[PDB]
């Protein structure tokens, strides 16, 4: 029944891939480089010509990662959790990832468009470190909006040590996000940010606790509107908005409220 | 003698485990993830049912894995210096491994107490950066007081490259101690840091040297007293004295002595 | 013929190693540990004492070294580009490589001169990460400056991820240059330093963009003269001028030119 239902997420992924656009595509056979299990499964899977020698892209070898990935993603949840709550957040993943990949095509149109030292897609695909932090963050999230709390926060740590960003599975990000250079980012597990948010190294959406056991959860993060950008050290903290159309300055911290249409700085 | 000097050091170790709290104890058989060796090691000894399958926790294999670690370390102390430098900095090591355990425990609290988002102790243990980086300072620091000064900063840049986290060895930091996220943290060779500390992403407790061969070491970075917060991107420069419960704000930028109970922002 | 000239740069490392000063030998055998292709082969060859046994430190093993380098290089600027392309910038490569060894001795010289920490140059040589992220960043440059523009930001991604530490490879940086600790640094593609620079953690030389395709490549990043110390958390962000003998303060926003022989602080 999940092999079953595995054909098929992986039969719409593989066309998907056949029918994307000639930018997600390449016939060059590119330089492996080997990297944590969840990365190097969902590269595979959702950009095949970046990480796979094109005499091996075949619906059925797309299929059988697919179901490495799952095995794994499984076998970590289960030891947290149990088989059955396992078995129920991998049928949630699989659901999700057509879906995530057309949202990954738009991160990657983010990235382009966001910096002037990009040559082209694959090298984002490749080698981009916002770009492998969220590819993974997607996946983490579904996992986070299961309910897990284990496990998904792990795979965001082996984000963390690879790229230095570090992104809680339980924040909301929508569509063509770009993390740009990204070490030191830290987003909190509520923070909300809407579309085409672009964010520097050294930026912080999240929070801060001043002493006197804090109490667990509850709304506490940002939430950024559409069309933000928060530049190099920027300390955005606390449950706040930040509306669309504001770009943050260098090294700012913001700690009240942002009405949309404005540009901060000192 | 070394080796049944091991053999005690195990074995308070061993029992101190049987007797840790419930929180400190799992059934659960969790997944492998291999890291760098004295973290491994520190790890699976200190903190046996997070990493270890539970068929095989056992006095005897506690012993097994202090002895690899004791091979390790002596063996690249002595690289670096002499077979007898060596021999004595791994009993000082061996000497002070029950009382470090003791105090993990308290930075496990810390970090329970001050992260509204942990689950339980089971997830700082496993895959928290503060936690690995100060596991392995605990360890570093007891070389650092032995008089050595080579392999110990190479442990810590061990962690430096796994966590981001930049501690050198030859801080002083007592117990609760909790560095969250910690992408970016740098704590001075001469720094000082008392109870109750916990540190954000890209606090800096250090020193800066303006240009005009600089005089080597000296007391140069600063002491902070109990129950002091520092918050994400602060930088805390010069032989300065913060006091116990201070709050520094995010971004602050700290030159001169703080008085206790105050807090600073800007 | 590639092979011919290789053995003739070898040949021209190996004795340039013979008659390096005191301060960059040493008899002893020192741990081994093993590190992504391109900084592994360098430091190798670059500084033998620190990385190979004295036994197999021969003209010989380091030509050997040197053809393992220029194959996986050559390998990967085809993948990327075309085997004509990738014989030329591999020649670039060898032709420079006499030289960047003279001025990674003088990183050297300033890592030491500028870091009170610094117990002598074999710690610096093995793992200081200011020092890994150089060695590979001069390679990176002399691909750059053959008009290659992939395969030579994916060795610099290797730094990323290793160091935290973000150069691009286009960057423009002479000798005598220190980044110390260095977690969070992002120095950008158009970006010119002159000598004796020393730069501290989460400093950015390099630029930011509000949102509304942008344009790719131009002039746009800072020019930073000689003698000049940037302090922790400092952002000098445009195409901007910074003189000689400037030093920066901690957590300083620069946004404009900074004239010769000044202190910038708030």
């Amino acid at each position: 029944a999940m092999d079953n239902y595995i054909y098929s997420i992986a039969h719409q992924l593989y066309e998907m891939y056949l029918q994307d656009e000639d930018a997600f595509h390449s016939k060059r056979d590119y330089p492996h480089k080997k990297v944590f299990t969840e990365l190097q499964k969902l590269r595979k899977i959702f950009f095949p010509d970046f990480f796979m020698k094109h005499q091996k892209i075949t619906e059925s070898h797309i299929a059988s990662e697919l179901t490495k990935l799952v095995d794994y993603i499984k076998d970590s949840v289960t030891a947290y959790n149990d088989e059955l709550f396992a078995h129920q957040c991998v049928m949630a993943i699989l659901e999700k990832l057509p879906s995530i990949k057309r949202t990954l095509k738009t991160d990657l149109i983010a990235a382009y468009a966001g910096d002037p030292a990009a040559p082209g897609l694959s090298l984002i695909i490749r080698c981009y470190p916002g770009f492998q932090a969220v590819i993974v963050y997607r996946i983490a999230h579904v996992l986070y909006e299961c309910g897990e709390r284990y496990y998904c926060r792990e795979m965001m740590e082996s984000v963390h040590s690879y790229t230095s960003i570090d992104i809680h599975p339980g924040a909301s990000i929508k569509g063509h996000f770009f993390i740009d250079h990204g070490v030191g980012v830290v987003i909190g597990e509520t923070a909300i940010i809407g579309e085409w948010c672009r964010i520097y190294q050294s930026v912080t959406l999240g929070a801060m606790h001043f002493q006197e056991v804090i109490k667990r959860g509850t709304k506490r993060h940002p939430t950024v509107g559409d069309y933000v950008t928060i530049g190099t050290g920027a300390k955005v903290l606390g449950n706040i908005i930040v509306g669309s159309h504001v770009r943050i300055g260098a090294n700012c911290w913001i700690d009240r409220d942002v009405d949309s249409n404005q540009t901060v700085y000192i």
